[PDB]
């Protein structure tokens, strides 16, 4: 199918990466910068991220999500279901809202494309409504993740995709915070795009730190692989 050549063709070996982010939760504001790459076949992606304003002001964890959907692995059945390498590469927007149980929220938009070999994510957060000494800016978060599918639907009003699904970080208490996410990703070019049926990503993440780094990081290893088509 020379639509599945195209963004197959992109993202066939590995892809080095760029992210950056501003954000302001609360009035704290800061930026990150972020550098890896990423093995589409492998649905494997490898990224270190530095916090070049000095402190981050929430906890890692809950950025993880915010920080390319287009390096999953699909399944050779499924590749017309692949939305996000189909964008490419003019890219897409990747718009989200992360509601914390009993806390603040995350408004969140990315721009996802390429800027000549290098795939870029460059994101604006805005946060609100946090409880300064609450579990997000009293970083009363553990420093780990859990496994999680996401459910993707086609969203055909706006020729793009809408995803909803529930991270829940692990509290220094032993108790859980929900972290309820929306999204919705549109394309930014005007060509045609493969809009998939219902389908999941499986995203596994462990989160590292660089022994010799300083600065306020975060190293992170992600593996997705798309699934649900039988």
């Amino acid at each position: 199918d020379p639509m599945v050549s195209k963004g197959e063709e992109l993202f066939t070996g590995v892809v080095p990466i760029l992210v950056e982010l501003d954000g302001d939760v609360n009035g704290h504001k800061f930026s990150v910068s972020g550098e890896g790459e990423g093995d589409a076949t492998y649905g494997k992606l490898t990224l270190k991220f530095i916090c070049t304003t000095g402190k981050l002001p929430v906890p890692w964890p809950t950025l993880v999500t915010t920080f390319l959907m287009c390096f999953a692995r699909y399944p050779d059945h499924m590749k017309q279901h692949d939305f996000f390498k189909s964008a490419m590469p003019e890219g897409y927007v990747q718009e989200r809202t992360i509601f914390f149980k009993d806390d603040g929220n995350y408004k969140t938009r990315a721009e996802v494309k390429f800027e000549g070999d290098t795939l870029v994510n460059r994101i604006e957060l805005k946060g609100i409504d946090f409880k300064e000494d609450g579990n997000i800016l009293g970083h009363k978060l553990e420093y780990n993740y859990n496994s999680h599918n996401v459910y993707i639907m086609a969203d055909k009003q706006k020729n793009g995709i809408k995803v909803n699904f529930k991270i829940r970080h692990n509290i220094e208490d032993g108790s859980v915070q929900l972290a309820d996410h929306y999204q919705q990703n549109t394309p930014i070019g005007d060509g045609p795009v493969l809009l998939p049926d219902n389908h999941y990503l499986s995203y596994q993440s462990a989160l590292s730190k660089d022994p010799n780094e300083k600065r306020d990081h975060m190293v992170l290893l992600e593996f997705v692989t798309a699934a649900g088509i039988t």
